[PDB]
This record gives structure tokens, C-alpha cells and sequence, in this order.
DNA sequence: ATTCGCAGTTCGCG
DNA sequence: CGCGAACTGCGA
């Protein structure tokens, strides 16, 4: 089971390193005979010794051509010849490419920014992560010395814990009377105990939370100002620390360096991203945080140290059961994408789609365009119109059925043979027109994406249909995984096309296959209206809520089914409309905001505030709970009561401070926001302080009792605390529950004054 | 660094 | 005072 691949300089030779573990086994595999090479096309082979002989330098060296193999490669189905120019060392290329491309008579150059490590799983057509492997995992997490005003470390490292299957321990320098704490004399002695563990338990995955930016990083400076070899790589290499935009990355060589917090981040949505939070939301199990300020005057004082041993013990327990969680998962979803697991779960959506079109594209020979350059991607600042929302019929409804089509933008794609590679074609047999736009699409042949989406999505349905007949649970479980993460893959090729900074974009087919979807969403609208009375009350871009005005349960149910059966038959190609559910009531508040309750009497939310992040859970809860009476019990004079009820709470201060806690990330450099808001100016003076403001951190504040704007009466949860602050309860009663709550009971007849 | 469509709050300008 | 720009996150 190939884990991942690197390479070394051998006499200045590049060397691949297959990292394996093969039967329990961790395993090296070396290449030498792989050659670094990229591409170029020019006017006539009158340049090529011309081409040959050009020269760089790198470092005091001189870079060479050298070999050269012209081969027959198609672009974008059309075929084509180009120079395919073989190099000395890997670097020889960035070096080199330049030049090479500013050489007058090369019209281009092609795939010139493939590291040579994943240039060589694709080339040798090897899987990561495929096989059967267990593989051996260590969580672990540290706890650090910290005054308010000084820079990062200096301010040594308390303790180290770590977990595994056996259990949790911490180490620490100081004594503390837990059975799980290993205690030694020294931070420079507890650092190096941690290392004899690792090499002594030998873990091919190493799990931490947030380790790429904090953790690892940490140990190093410590490690360094110490004089402590930080060997932790299994050829006794340090760490790599990389830097990968913004924020930076950490690499372990021979192992699997398993950071959760940004595979945690992309997979959910938390309205925080502390370590708690994710545990909490995704065990439903609480976990209680010592903070920082804790942490250094117990430390310095003495104070109970099993507090903070009990809290850094369970830091290293839960980042451990995190990983057990979600390591399969992004397992498989490198076995898909096929490249290593450490590249794959620092992914975002747009890499992970390329990725996997360069692997298909070589198998496919056909040769892969470029990212665009600057100007290049100027003209793409084009946009286009998505898909179609109707206006909702706004209330309560009862007896509604949802109908929605089966993956409608993946059917789209393959049914009319949506590509960059048949848009447009000349000489063909056989066309689709996309409605609106009008562009034609060749259907002679598959296109290069629709191909891969038709076995991407017909692998699903084969692994969904195993995975009911295997009796192995773990094989069962994987298999759900990869299933799923097929989906996801499925599902993210109308949303590449649109993104300006991919080798295959294609906007025509990004309007194609939105201006489809629209027709087949409003002609089946009316279909269903037409010819068999429905009414149509909300309609978003693939599927509608309907209903018969007057009619029973069971008579709505069996006249839906027959409208299926209807549509289906003059439904062309994978395109296929289907019966999602039926719910006994429904609530429409206006566009993307409704809910509804189904015959089990579980209810389901869209766009209301309850699902905000920046919305306070209280207004939620009260949302909820209103949304609840009306729809679970029809309690109209309930509903306005609870939210009575809620009122006067909030003016009598009952209610607990975290209720009052809204979450508002920040997106960018603080000194480009053009206007302040609450979260903003929050930001803004922790900025003017030792913390420092990235974008995607989430501020929580709270608004209090005073006089301004809230922006000035917003403070950090973390420093509110009841002795000198007194929250706003007017601002939650007139700008959160009631706003929220006062978006649906309006067609009842009630206004806020009634629930005051 | 997948896309567009979208409701709503906070703030600042006239 | 009304309104729109700025802003965030939602559904899909």
C-alpha cells in the first residue's frame, strides 16, 4: 500500500521514494529511472536543435536539454504533435521553462508545473492509499507557556500528550499526581521522551489539530533553541516545513502527517472551530477547555496541574478519535483522486478535480492545458446565469410532495455530452443545442469529461451495490466512503467549469449546462400544473415543492407517482425526476427560507436563521420552537407564546450569555475592509493586540447595554464576563428573536407589539 | 481559491 | 431621515 512519494538527489539524479507498508510492513522503493519532462509546441522542427541547445542556470550550474522525443498527443480531442523535453533534475525545469516558452519560434509550452513526485504516480499509473492496510496511528498535542505580550514560543512547552488505541498519557517536567502523566526533569528532557516514543511506537499516521501552523512548528524553535534533533521522520529527518500560501504545512517523511483541522474545516459546517466544538458536534459528547490564561498561571503558581493535565490528556484522546473517524474517509478519497493522502487532505475542491482529470487526461494522451496566466485569467471575470428559483407561494401548506432529478447538472453533463472537447465541434454527425445559450455540443463521441463522469457515476452505483452484498464490515464501511466521495467528485465538475483558474475551463459549458437545467426544472413545473392540476408552491433550481389545493394524503402520494411515470418517459437520457418525500405540513418564509414536517414528525430547515452561523443560537432556539409549534402541533397561540415566554427573560437578564454569542468569520485582510462591522471591529482591536487576525478566523462576540453603534458595544465573548458587563437585551428582543421569529407568524396576523 | 442565486444586517452618505 | 453599498453565509 503505497502511502506516498518523494524524491532525493543521488549524485545530482533525482531518486523517487515509494513509501510503502506491504503485510504490516513499512517499505522504500526507489526509482531512478523516472525522467523529469514538460512540453513544448512550436512552428516548424526548424527550432528544435535550436531548441536543444539553450541553456539556463539554476544554482552556479547549467541546465541542459537532456533528450527529446516528439510524440502524438490529441488537445482537447484534436490531435496534435509537441516537443516532449526530457531534463537532467527535476528543478531543471522551472529554470528552464521560461526561456524555453519565450524562445520565438515555441508557440507553448504544456504541463510544466507537475511536481515530479506526483508526476510520478501518474505517469506509473500507481493508486495511493489501495489495499487492505491497517495502518498504525498517534494523535498528539501540546500545551505551552504563554505571556500576553511576547512573541511566538520562548515560553517553553508544559506538556506533550499523545493517544492510540492503548490509551492516553501526558508528559510534563513538573509533577502531577494523575496515573496517566509521565513526569521528567526537564522540557528538554519531556521533548525527548516524545521522540523515543514515536520511534518506539512507530505510527504511520501522526494526528494532530491545527499541528501545520501551531503544533509541529512549535517544537521546532523550542527543539532548536534546546539543541534538540527533531527526528521524527522515519529516514531520522526533521519535519518539513512548508509554506503553502497564507498559512503553512507540515510534512513528515515515511509517514502520514494527518492534520484535522483543515479536512474538519472543508467536510463541515461549525459556527467555531476550536477543538472543542468539533468534538462536541461530532461525538455529541461535551468537552470543557482550559484556557490559556489557565494554563500559564497554574503553571507558574502550581495550582491544580491535573486540571491542565486532564485537559491536555483529552486533547491528544479526541484528536485521536477524530482521526479514527475521518482518516477512512479521506483515505478513499485519495485512493479516487489518486495522489497521497497528506496532498489530499489540505486539498481544496478545484486542485482535487485536476488532479484527477491530469491523471485521466494521461491515460486518455491527451495533453493537458495550462492554468491560466494573469491577463488570461482577467478575461475570464465573465459570469453567467445559474439556476432557476421560483417565487414561493409564502405560508403554511399541507399534503406537499418534493420532487427533485437524480444528480440534475452530472445528467445534464453526460446526457448531452457537455465538454470543452465537443463544444462547438465542426464535422459532426450529430448534435445537442443547449437551450438559451444555443451552443452545440458533438455527440459522434464521448467527451473527455463526460466519459469520466459516466464511469465515475457507474462505479458508484456498482460499489452502493456491492457494498448491501459484502458481509465484511470493514470493506462494507470503505466501500460506503468511496461511494460517497464519487459523489462528491460527480457533483464538482459543473462548478469547475465556471472557475476561472482551471486547465479545463470552459464558461460555455458552465451556461450549457445551467440553461438545460432550467428548461427541464419550468417545463416539468408546468407539466405537473398543467395536465394534472398540481400546485407548484417552491421551486429551486432542481427540484419543486407541489401539491393538489384540496385533496387527501393518499390522493396527492398516487397522483405524484403517476406524474413521475409521465415526465420519466419524455425525460431524454440519465435525466430522471424522482419522489423525494412527502411532508404533512410545510412553512415558506420567502426565497431558500422554509421548512417542513414529514409523517415521522422530524422537520427539516432551509435558509432560516436556525441553520446562520452568525445568527445567535438563541434567536435559533426560538425559531425552532416556534417553527416546531405550528408545524409538529399547528399551535399558532403556542407559538406566540413561547416567544412571550422568551421576551420577558431577556429583559429580566435570565437568559445564559452564551445563548447571546454570534459567530462572524473574518474573509480577508482586516485593512481592506471597506465598511466596519461588529465582527470587524472586534477583529480589529485584538489586532491591536498580541493576537494577530487571519482570514477564516471566527470572531464571537456579544453586543452589551450601551450607547453607539453595535460595532462599539460588541466585545469577545472570551472577555465578557457578568462583573462589569451587562448584555443588551433590547438588541437581541428587537434586532435577533423577534426579527427571526418575525418572518413567519406575520401571516397569522401578529406583529412584534404582539410579542412584546 | 467550484459556481450562481439570494435574504438580511450593519453601517454610512445625501 | 431613507437608501444603498458593504458584508456574510446560505441552498442548490
Amino acid at each position: 500500500m503505497i502511502l506516498d512519494t518523494d524524491y532525493i538527489t543521488e549524485d545530482g539524479k533525482p531518486v523517487i521514494r515509494i513509501f510503502k507498508k506491504e503485510n504490516g510492513e513499512f517499505k522504500i522503493e526507489y526509482d531512478r529511472t523516472f525522467e523529469p519532462y514538460f512540453y513544448a509546441l512550436l512552428k516548424d522542427d526548424s527550432a528544435i536543435e535550436e531548441v536543444k541547445k539553450i541553456t539556463a542556470e539554476r544554482h552556479g550550474t547549467v541546465v541542459t536539454v537532456k533528450r527529446v522525443e516528439k510524440v502524438q498527443k490529441k488537445f482537447l480531442g484534436r490531435p496534435v504533435e509537441v516537443w516532449k523535453l526530457y531534463f537532467t533534475h527535476p528543478q531543471d525545469v522551472p529554470a528552464i521553462r521560461d526561456k524555453i516558452r519565450e524562445h520565438p519560434a515555441v508557440i507553448d509550452i504544456y504541463e510544466y508545473d507537475i511536481p515530479f513526485a506526483k508526476r510520478y504516480l501518474i505517469d506509473k499509473g500507481l493508486v495511493p492509499m489501495e489495499g487492505d492496510e491497517e495502518l498504525k496511528m498517534l494523535a498528539f498535542a501540546i500545551a505551552t507557556l504563554y505571556h500576553e505580550g511576547e512573541e511566538f514560543a520562548e515560553g517553553p512547552i508544559l506538556m506533550i500528550s499523545y493517544a492510540d488505541e492503548e490509551g492516553a498519557r501526558v508528559i510534563t517536567w513538573k509533577n502531577v499526581d494523575l496515573p496517566y502523566v509521565d513526569v521528567v526533569s526537564t522540557e528538554r528532557e519531556m521533548i525527548k521522551r516524545f521522540l523515543r516514543v514515536v520511534k518506539e511506537k512507530d505510527p504511520d499516521v501522526l494526528i494532530t489539530y491545527n499541528g501545520d501552523n501551531f503544533d509541529f512548528a512549535y517544537l521546532k524553535k523550542r527543539c532548536e533553541k534546546l539543541g534538540i534533533n527533531f527526528a521524527l521522520g522515519r529516514d531520522g529527518s526533521e519535519p518539513k516545513i512548508q509554506r503553502m500560501g497564507d498559512r503553512f504545512a507540515v510534512e513528515v517523511k515515511g509517514r502520514i502527517h494527518f492534520d484535522l483541522y483543515p479536512v474538519i474545516r472543508r467536510t463541515i459546517n461549525l459556527p467555531t472551530y476550536t477543538l472543542e466544538a468539533v468534538y462536541e458536534a461530532v461525538f455529541g459528547q461535551p468537552k470543557e477547555k482550559v484556557y490559556a490564561e489557565e494554563i500559564t498561571t497554574a503553571w507558574e503558581t502550581g495550582e491544580n496541574l491535573e486540571r491542565v493535565a486532564r485537559y491536555s490528556m483529552e486533547d491528544a484522546k479526541v484528536t485521536y478519535e477524530l482521526g479514527k473517524e475521518f482518516l477512512p474517509m479521506e483515505a478513499q478519497l485519495s485512493r479516487l483522486i489518486g495522489q497521497s493522502l497528506w496532498d489530499v487532505s489540505r486539498s481544496s475542491t478545484g486542485n482535487l478535480v485536476e488532479w484527477f482529470l491530469l491523471r485521466k487526461a494521461y491515460e486518455r494522451n491527451e495533453l493537458a492545458p495550462n492554468k491560466p496566466d494573469e491577463k488570461e485569467l482577467a478575461r475570464r471575470r465573465q459570469s453567467y446565469e445559474g439556476g432557476y428559483v421560483k417565487e414561493p407561494e409564502r405560508g403554511l401548506w399541507e399534503n406537499i410532495v418534493y420532487l427533485d432529478f437524480r444528480s440534475l447538472y452530472p445528467s445534464i453533463i453526460i446526457t448531452h455530452n457537455v465538454s470543452p472537447d465537443t463544444l462547438n465541434r465542426e464535422g459532426c454527425k450529430e448534435y445537442d443545442v443547449a437551450p438559451q445559450v444555443g451552443h452545440r455540443f458533438c455527440k459522434d463521441f464521448p467527451g473527455f469529461i463526460p466519459s469520466l463522469l459516466g464511469d465515475l457515476l457507474e462505479e458508484r452505483q456498482k460499489i452502493k451495490k456491492k457494498m448491501k452484498a459484502t458481509i465484511d464490515p470493514i470493506e462494507r464501511k470503505l466501500l460506503d466512503y468511496r461511494q460517497r466521495r464519487i459523489k462528491i467528485l460527480a457533483n464538482s465538475y459543473y462548478g469547475y467549469y465556471g472557475y476561472a483558474r482551471a486547465r479545463w475551463y470552459c464558461k460555455e459549458c458552465a451556461e450549457s449546462v445551467t440553461a438545460w437545467g432550467r428548461e427541464y426544472i419550468t417545463m416539468t413545473i408546468k407539466e405537473i400544473e398543467e395536465k394534472y392540476g398540481f400546485k407548484v408552491i417552491y421551486s429551486d433550481t432542481d427540484g419543486f415543492f407541489a401539491t393538489i389545493p384540496g385533496a387527501d394524503a393518499e390522493t396527492v402520494k398516487k397522483k405524484a407517482m403517476e406524474f413521475l411515470k409521465y415526465i420519466n418517459a419524455k425525460l431524454p437520457g440519465a435525466l430522471e425526476l424522482e419522489y423525494e418525500g412527502f411532508y404533512k405540513r410545510g412553512f415558506f418564509v420567502t426565497k431558500k427560507k422554509y421548512a417542513v414536517i414529514d409523517e415521522e414528525g422530524k422537520i427539516t430547515t432551509r435558509g432560516l436563521e436556525i441553520v446562520r452561523r452568525d445568527w445567535s443560537e438563541i434567536a435559533k432556539e426560538t425559531q425552532a420552537r416556534v417553527l416546531e409549534a405550528l408545524l409538529k402541533d399547528g399551535d399558532v397561540e403556542k407559538a406566540v407564546r413561547i416567544v412571550k415566554e422568551v421576551t420577558e427573560k431577556l429583559s429580566k437578564y435570565e437568559v445564559p450569555p452564551e445563548k447571546l454569542v454570534i459567530h462572524i468569520q473574518i474573509t480577508r485582510d482586516l485593512k481592506d475592509y471597506k465598511a466596519t462591522g461588529p465582527h470587524v471591529a472586534v477583529a480589529k482591536r485584538l489586532a491591536a493586540r498580541g493576537v494577530k487576525i487571519r482570514p477564516g478566523t471566527v470572531i464571537s462576540y456579544i453586543v452589551l447595554k450601551g450607547s453607539g453603534r453595535i460595532g462599539d458595544r460588541a466585545i469577545p465573548f472570551d472577555e465578557f464576563d457578568p462583573t462589569k458587563h451587562k448584555y443588551d437585551a433590547e438588541y437581541y428582543i428587537e434586532n435577533q428573536v423577534l426579527p427571526a421569529v418575525e418572518r413567519i407568524l406575520r401571516a397569522f396576523g401578529y406583529r412584534k407589539e404582539d410579542l412584546r
